[PDB]
């Protein structure tokens, strides 16, 4: 039973915890499959729980925050109105899935309170964030970056420090959600230089020329590292460093070559 | 400074927070002031608030029960998408609204866990209501009013609870959302009514079925009294909301004399009124629409009607045994 068993055990938990949330409020079909087929979305709350030592408490902050995870992506469904998916469904799923992670997250919570404190603290900077970037597109890797750091970084990072305030005492909150904004970053890229063939796509400016390949290759070591020391502080989460070099060599080795 | 003066302020306090906490995330103007129109929505709380003795907590939950309301209507906008306003803006705005009311609620709530209990309790009536709500368009008075206690009561009973929770002590939890159920279905209705000319609303719409013929103007007459009365039991429970009695009379009585008399005609309500009396030996009945003159006599009512063709009839009955249109046509004559 190596990490891998672990990651994917956690991973089919989480998107069973999901759909059996999306059938029971009145979930189509078609949304609980698309809701199924959110893969990274599904597994990366086992990352964010890594520290967690209690193997039934790691469980169930990992399915809670899969739950609001899933609800902010039908949240961001409904504004691009573009799966072709019933907008009503969208909605009530979402409020619905939103509902039960607040309340899984308040229960496992030292302090009910610090659910609902993380979540405020940078809601104007996550909110205000997403408007800015669908405003104005990035046009260097610069402007790019600022971007990402909000819908990607700030999102993960709320996600970071609401699994150490109901992951058990001792977790070192800030290493948990420097973690969190790094690795959102690196896996931010990697949707983007996916996301081209599948204005302000990393993709495009590296294709156009606006951005240069090795200035990618250098923030994606900056990430690399800032992942990597972030996991390294104590206690400590060594079963994240394979984690770490997995997604940021798949954007290197894969990824970068379609762009340039 | 009395009980108009006090919900006027209230309103006016609810719309400066949720304005400038919209404008504080990148809300556009015309999103501004999409939410300042929710006139409704910001005094509702108000409404809900009534039971609380501290002032200055009376005017932090109402404020944060603003916030919720408005972000859910802000959610709603954004699954219809027929506002024109801005999508990400819409989204953006609902999340930011939604998560300080969290904060808000959570700071004033008498347990921690008491905010999103409450939320999540009935959040699949809620949510699964919704989503039934605009698969299945209701076709009689039964399936809307099914339909209307998700979307409508259940959604405001659970900012009734979440008052009570937050309202500090002398809050008797069942009857505040008691209130805010009956209520919201009186106020459900009236959108209906109103709607149906406002924004073109025919499928599952109330005054399309009372139009079409589907729901009779009498059964809405004894729902609309029943609301009344649901809410104005709830405002009289230990220790009391008194200040609510003329605001439930306020909202049914629209209900009955500005709106339902656009979908109903002529005379809606129920049966055409009589006046039974003897006149030379035989039992007599003659509908108020054939009476033609009215006159008093000490008690006596005496009146001529048209018995068919030219002829005229003629009657006198007590004024204990006329009806009350009898004795209005008396009135106006």
């Amino acid at each position: 039973v190596d990490d891998d068993d672990k990651m994917l055990a956690a991973e089919a938990a989480n998107r069973d915890h999901v759909t059996r949330c999306v059938a029971q409020t009145g979930g189509s079909p078609d949304l609980v499959a698309h809701t199924a087929a959110l893969r990274l979305y599904l597994r990366v709350p086992h990352f964010l729980t890594e520290w967690t030592t209690d193997p039934d408490r790691r469980a169930a902050v990992s399915r809670a925050l899969a739950l609001d995870i899933v609800s902010m992506k039908l949240l961001d469904d409904l504004m691009d109105d573009d799966t072709g998916l019933d907008r009503v469904e969208l909605a009530c799923v979402c409020l619905r899935l939103h509902l039960r992670a607040l309340h899984e997250l308040e229960s496992l919570a030292r302090d009910p309170k610090a659910v609902t404190d993380i979540l405020e603290q940078d809601a104007v900077h996550l909110c205000g964030g997403q408007i800015r970037t669908k405003r104005s597109r990035a046009t260097n890797l610069r402007e790019w970056r600022a971007h990402a750091s909000t819908y990607g970084s700030t999102f993960l990072g709320r996600y970071g420090a609401l699994a150490a305030a109901c992951g058990g005492e001792g977790q070192p909150a800030d290493s948990v959600r420097e973690f969190a904004e790094a690795f959102a970053m690196t896996i931010t890229m990697a949707d983007d230089l996916t996301d081209y063939d599948r204005d302000g796509n990393l993709a495009h400016l590296m294709r156009t020329g606006a951005v240069a390949g090795q200035d990618v290759v250098d923030l994606l070591e900056e990430l690399r590292g800032r992942a990597l020391a972030a996991v390294a502080a104590p206690p400590g989460a060594p079963g994240l460093v394979p984690v770490v070099h997995l997604y940021t060599d798949d954007v290197l080795v894969r990824l970068l070559p379609r762009h340039l």
